[PDB]
């Protein structure tokens, strides 16, 4: 199976490494576009021996299923450039936060009257086979392409089917969650500093301190709170912390932040549904 | 590596003897039968836990003494003291004293321990609670008295559950604040990110999920980039996009500064858990 | 049975405790003797019409009770232990109901009339009032092995009870010594919300007791964090989250952590007598 | 008289077992339905005796009096799917936050003339017998419909006519008023642990402090305020924590919930009026 | 003239990069030693072709002007390792944060009765020959070591001499001062990328902003608040956004940092006076 990916941005650069280590696909089974191969990530897909060319409809021939790896004010443009090259084959993936699954099939049915669509929202960590990933099946998808792409997206993380209009809520959680965590961490790292640890040291205690809680919720029948409780002895130094942070309304920050890229992702939808 | 075969000892039998009891057995290093622990009440739910894994259980603390090569002591810092007045006579030669108390010093220990026999081999420690997913974050120091092979011995012990270095005795405070409470603090942001996943629609357990692997993907990616965790954030972010405008949320609130506060306000709190003079 | 129970202090406590006490059936009103300096209280009215002697002599209450609790304020505490020290026999059970007061410093004060005194300290709440307190006490030096059980057995007749270490009262007295005002002010001001959005005063102050009442009722019968309690309320996208997330941005949590906190030093700092 | 729930859900599961435990109704005359009763309640209801269906046309055919325990949004499709099979026996009891009386018999007077509808506002406490629960009485419903919901929702807890247009505010209130309790539990058990007791103490004190203010409100005469003025001594430890309670505006904390909540309410309608 | 580097840490490679870019040093007749060889440091004073020894009685041995480029706690043992090396035609220049030239000169003083000691704040710019230096001379110091001194470090930046009881005060300002400059650029260029720009763009236009009003204030008679009046016009972009600014207490938040780092630094002191 050929897969391909219009746009070389991150997020293209992402799930072609963590397919790629996960064995799921041979680098030269993957095509890549992009309008600018001046990018880092262009760069980097080349060492992989990803193919590359500037012509998207190059990518759609050469490819089954077929990632769009874009912004979402592009993806209107795309489906326009390719849409006549849309063949009875190929599986749509978008990846474009916001971007509908309706819109998609509303600009496609103008050149062929069933492609099949599937939205996904999955995010950087895939790169690390770690990823959180969501898909949605379109109207035309058949009941094999949500069993191929809960396949593909699973050897590079957690993947499960959800319907369409969860997607925005996910994009606002795991999508957007792992620049929650970076910022976390590098002010983890500064009250490390700021109590006498060197930096590195701070981020690889900090960074490791986070993983290990995220696994031991994933792997625990416990609520957070109880694990939370376990952490803390009475009186002890922990609680003194979780004190400041309850004072400064930590819990809320991150409802807010949620719902904040939440709402943006509603207000990205670029075609009409 | 070393050859093992050796006898552990848990002065202690709550949730870090718990947690390290499973970590060790999980990672195949220690037999459960090999392992012994301790503590004044035999109602607590880590004490049930620890029997069915096979660990041998008793409320004489000079039982856990007599059978162990190494011992941890796992048990509150104000308790230290109490403890060692109790088994101090029952050290011997062989006898690795692991204190993982919060705050309390090597040389508090020795002190301590010296007044019985003169030369007790300790080593301090600072891990967390995912060590019982072999994920844990550790650092020690060794004591005086340490011997060339102490420090290798439980760098390779706690390296099976988790990243484990040696440090100066004098950052082990601030590493409390830091990957000691930690998970604390992973624990109220999973709960608070899974609130604001229920508020935009997300089921509860769905959005537990995606939080937990959206932070643990996150971390994976830091430990293996060589990249500033900004250049990372910056690489999440499209411009215009859903993920900086909640970004700038988080900024509104002084994210950033609740943090440092929390590191801050643990490391100082430990520094004042010490029980006995250094 | 035959036991006689004393009360220096006639108010807010000392009624709580004798009228539940009488509503359990485990002591009869006049078992119960109460002294007080002021006898125009209007818990002392209420004590005379359940039974209760009253007298003004703290000195009868001693010679009357085999149990005798002292409900007075922390700094009264020294003053009463000096009235009535030569009079305590060794039948009896000192029952300290004051905040921050410490079991060896009334054991010093009693000890120098008679070597041995039995000392129990407790903190307790209005609640026992009807029968729902929370009580934990500390055994003193020279309480005998049954004095800790038939301070339980009766204590329990009111509410919860267990047994501490007493280097947890103070911490005790912040959450469930003060916690009922707390609640107080909790239905008072989600009444206030009721009657913002259009209800009658009576009947919001009816439901959020009732909501209050039922809610605590389900985290004492259950097995499950109270976080997953919360959980299960909230629907997704529903009403109650919407109201969690406005209670978490002005930091609702913390100043019930405060509060805890607040009551709990500063019970530390109302101890009168040397330890 | 036969009981059915449409909702396996958390207040279906409540009420059901509250009804079972206060011996009004043999739990054998109790069916519910859901498409996915995956929750533990499937062995918790069939423990109790409940029968279970995966049809909602069995429990309307089950049942005498039909209980709609399902999410806002869900009943009119509900509504739609049942519609035909309402027999003039039925009373249909809306548990559903938001959605007005109007609007549902709207939608039933499309199969059968004069529906007989109650709205009910209660809350997850009915588990154990201490709801809070208000009810309003539709245009068809009989005199004898009203007597008979109150009797049934009062062996579970506090129950109340009221006219249909406090029900929002009542859902702001004891609906969503239980989480506004745990979340204040969870915190005061927090202070405890700060303060140096054991957690499993701290949670058992402070709820039972709550439990014990709250039945003194309810069982006094006194203002809430009068009861809080006996607390506290004269320069006391009460006082000092209730200064710093006032110092962070809790009141109006509380305030804004029931407003939020209330106000949500009313967004939560999905049918027309 | 020979220079060392006691330190091979960040300030050390600055130093050395700035000199030998300023062409007023062959990078050959520089020495820099360090406990550690594997810092990143450590690597790049290598490609330049300082010498880097592992013992500090080398680099003494082979400088004339010897840099004290360690941490203020580090001070006392590097004087008590090397105190009976030092010779009469040492200067030492202590670069530590909040260490006294008496404290030095205690220390020294038990070897050789009149070292020449000289203490600086310098910052990290001099790597770029942009930095900002003072100096204060101390008790046995020649008037010609002033005067070297201040030849030196001119070179890489500003530098004036200063009374000695002003450096804590620089520190605060701008030794610390390129690290409040960097999160402000970080920060301005995350509202670029808010508003639309590429990551990259918004980096460099804000670095460029910062840039060219600092060398306009510096070419300058005029006061700041005088250039901030001339951005803006009436109505307009620039003092909406100074409102917000303000609306945050902007000003006082930098008060603060230089306040914080000032203080901190009097906490810094090692030694004796
Ligand atoms: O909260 C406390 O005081 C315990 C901190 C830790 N002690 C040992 C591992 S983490
Ligand atoms: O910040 C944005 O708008 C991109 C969010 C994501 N898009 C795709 C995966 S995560
Ligand atoms: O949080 C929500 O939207 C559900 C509120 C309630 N619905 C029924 C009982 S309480
Ligand atoms: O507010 C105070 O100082 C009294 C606290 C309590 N004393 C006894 C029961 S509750
Ligand atoms: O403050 C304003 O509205 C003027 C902004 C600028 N106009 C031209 C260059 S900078």
């Amino acid at each position: 199976m050929s897969v391909g990916f219009i746009g070389a941005g991150q997020l293209a650069f992402a799930l072609a490494k963590g397919f790629t280590a996960a064995g799921v696909l041979a680098a030269h089974k993957i095509m890549a576009s992009s309008p600018d191969m001046d990018l880092a990530t262009v760069s980097a897909l080349r060492k992989m021996g990803v193919k590359l060319t500037p012509h998207n409809k190059e990518t759609v021939q050469h490819s089954d299923v077929l990632f769009l790896a874009v912004k979402p004010h592009i993806i209107p443009f795309i489906l326009d450039e390719i849409g006549a090259d849309i063949e009875d084959r190929h599986i749509v993936v978008s990846c474009a936060a916001g971007v509908t699954i309706s819109s998609i099939e509303k600009k496609l049915s103008a050149f062929r009257p069933a492609p099949r669509v599937i939205r996904c929202m999955t995010n950087t960590p895939v790169v690390v086979r770690e990823g959180a990933t969501v898909y949605a099946t379109g109207t035309h998808a058949q009941v094999e392409d949500g069993r191929l792409m809960e396949q593909l997206l699973s050897s590079v993380g957690f993947c499960t089917e959800v319907e369409e209009d969860l997607i925005d809520a996910v994009t606002g959680l795991s999508g957007s969650g792992p620049a929650y965590a970076f910022t976390a961490l590098d002010a983890l790292a500064d009250g490390g500093v700021k109590m006498g640890l060197p930096r590195r040291l701070a981020v690889r205690l900090g960074a490791q301190a986070l993983l290990g809680a995220a696994k031991m919720l994933l792997h625990s029948e416990q609520h957070p709170g109880q694990l939370k409780d376990n952490v803390s002895s009475p009186g002890g130094a922990t609680i003194h912390a979780l004190h400041v942070l309850e004072s400064g309304g930590f819990r809320s920050l991150l409802i807010n932040a949620v719902e904040a890229s939440c709402i943006r992702t509603r207000e990205l939808q670029s075609m009409a549904d």
